[PDB]
């Protein structure tokens, strides 16, 4: 078999809208070649963007992302990247969007 495994697998994250104050958390979704759910393979790991927010965390083994903006910090949006290392060594870059809402009035 050739290929590799990122090949064979689509992570994604669901749009995070969190505000100040708040803790959310995400897990990734995954498919195969065809489009149909599969399981990420056990040893996968992740990495956040080091550019990423500093309140945005990442599982290593899960790659379940924690979402915490301290009060203070600004709304807006924010366009990140998780890199995801699969066990042969392959690699995908997932985006993930999260949105800092205002903490009392939309």
């Amino acid at each position: 078999a050739m290929g590799q495994t990122a090949d064979d697998h689509n992570p994604k994250y669901e749009d995070v809208d969190v505000k100040p104050g708040e803790t959310n958390k995400v897990t990734p979704t995954n498919t195969d070649k065809d489009g149909n759910p599969a399981n990420i393979p056990d040893g996968t790991k992740f990495e956040k963007d080091p550019d990423a927010p500093s309140w945005v965390e990442v599982d290593p083994n899960t790659g379940e992302l924690t979402v915490a903006p301290p009060e203070g910090t600004p709304s807006g949006g924010h366009e990140i990247k998780v890199k995801v290392t699969y066990p042969d060594g392959s690699t995908d870059e997932v985006p993930v969007t999260v949105k800092v809402s205002d903490p009392t009035t939309p």
